């Protein structure tokens, strides 16, 4: 009924976050989602993460409105130490394979 915001700053491993990205002003989601956290990755590892987090800013840079290809040029090109800035909509962002 109220969502909550967070910030957290994640440092990447070998594999980078460890995270996959949906949506995009551009989408029908209208916003930059997290679609998983790898098992093994530096997102799974801190525990913070969730799939369905919406990043709404990353290192100062906002996210909120940005296209798909606007926040995977902004998520590219980070420093080692992530501060992610985070909404947690209380939706549950379901993913099954059949
Ligand atoms: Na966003």
């Amino acid at each position: 009924s109220m969502g909550c915001e967070t910030t957290i700053e994640i440092s990447k491993g070998r594999t980078g976050l460890g995270l996959s990205i949906v949506g995009g002003s551009d989408t029908l989601l209208g916003a930059i989602i997290i679609h998983e956290v790898y098992e093994e990755g530096a997102a799974c590892k801190d525990g913070r993460l969730w799939a369905g987090d919406q990043i709404l800013e990353v290192n100062g840079i906002d996210l909120r409105k940005a296209t798909h290809d606007e926040a995977i040029n902004v998520l590219r090109q980070t420093p080692q130490r992530v501060r992610l800035t985070l909404y947690r909509d209380e939706a549950p962002y379901k993913s099954t394979r059949l």
